[PDB]
């Protein structure tokens, strides 16, 4: 049930790093079936006839290339920075904003050159220090459920470790966490998960590990000594809602009871989708449940880009106390970061 691609694509300047020489090695020994690529952005002859088979395809599909791009992109609220790691990832979640987020892809990228990129992330810290400097790892992808192949974010996690001034968070949906509760964290990061409503996880989330086993991660996760949190997100007004998320945080407290919460933290997002998402979305998941309404919401317009639909500013305010509510009610002393 890890994510094991069944296609792989490869820059030939990949092989010319540890990496990329470690997974082509791992595999042709598995037998996959890999290809050369130019760019790991511009990956050609991904099977299907349909669109939406070239998609289900991509999610099978892994690319490894170098980071060519040096820049980091800012990742607020959540942290100073995005530290480029991997991008893509091999869920099916309904809602996911990265099927309508500008350039990604649906294949699931690793990049090779750790030394250019975490380098790179010491020349940003060194630039704001001695304010600490934090990074998110899983901005455009699950790197915690991609890797168990590669490493890449046991060693980002070691990297940031060694630092004074820097931290390193991340979110994710799957179990898969084994091989890195030993890694050298040192305290500097935030290893959080994603929860929602029973309803939302069973109708939007396929492709993704259960809630127990999210839990099951959480628990293994907070005994290795990381901080640890959750993201509560998409915050999302289905039919009973209001009881839905109470008893996700009852049932939260419930199978974390004993361990210390006292630097628990908690991140809301309220649903969320661009113009284009109806029509993507529908291509991709016809028989959905996803209310992409867009009626019943709020345009906020976009500054470089498109803007967003979220709930109109009542409905937000209400979604947030009630949360708000429910943490202080089952989780005193936690500390929610945001809501947006
Ligand atoms: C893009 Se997600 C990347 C990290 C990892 N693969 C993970 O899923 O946790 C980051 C968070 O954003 C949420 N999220 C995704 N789409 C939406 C959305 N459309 N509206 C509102 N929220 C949305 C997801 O539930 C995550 O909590
Ligand atoms: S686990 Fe995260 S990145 Fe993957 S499809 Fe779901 S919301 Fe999107």
């Amino acid at each position: 049930k890890p994510f094991v691609p069944k296609l792989v694509y490869f820059e030939p300047e990949a092989l010319s790093y540890p990496l990329g020489k470690e997974l082509y090695e791992k595999f042709t020994q598995m037998g996959i079936k890999i290809r050369e690529t130019t760019s790991h952005n511009q990956v050609r002859g991904i099977p299907g006839e349909t669109e939406l088979a070239r998609y289900r395809n991509a999610k099978s599909t892994l690319v490894v290339g170098v980071r060519r791009t040096l820049k980091f992109d800012s990742s607020k609220p959540s942290a100073e920075y995005a530290i480029p790691l991997a991008t893509g990832c091999m869920g099916h979640c309904h809602y996911c904003f990265l099927q309508t987020t500008l350039g990604s892809k649906p294949y699931i990228r690793v990049y090779v050159n750790l030394d250019d990129i975490f380098a790179q992330a010491q020349k940003y810290i060194n630039e704001r220090a001695p304010e600490i400097t934090r990074f998110e790892a899983a901005c455009t992808s699950d790197i915690v459920g991609i890797d168990h192949l590669t490493h890449s974010l046991k060693k980002a996690i070691e990297f940031i470790g060694a630092t004074d001034y820097g931290r390193l968070r991340f979110v994710t949906k799957y179990e898969h966490v084994d091989h890195l509760l030993d890694a050298r964290h040192n305290g500097k990061t935030r290893f959080r998960f994603s929860i929602n409503s029973r309803y939302v996880i069973n109708h939007f989330e396929p492709g993704t590990s259960s809630f127990d086993g999210r839990l099951a991660a959480a628990r293994k996760v907070a005994g290795a000594g990381y901080k640890l949190g959750f993201v509560v997100a998409p915050i999302y007004r289905h039919e009973g809602w209001e009881r839905g998320y109470f008893e996700l945080f009852q049932e939260l407290a419930r199978q974390l009871e004993g361990m210390d919460l006292s630097d628990l933290t908690f991140e809301l997002i309220q649903h969320r989708f661009t113009k284009p998402a109806k029509r993507v979305i529908e291509q991709r998941y016809p028989k959905t449940r996803l209310d992409l309404d867009e009626t019943k919401r709020k345009y906020k317009w976009g500054r470089y880009g498109i803007g967003k639909y979220v709930y109109r500013d009542e409905e937000a305010k209400e979604l947030e106390d009630t949360m708000r509510r429910y943490i202080e009610q089952f989780f005193p002393g936690a500390y929610v970061q945001y809501f947006t």
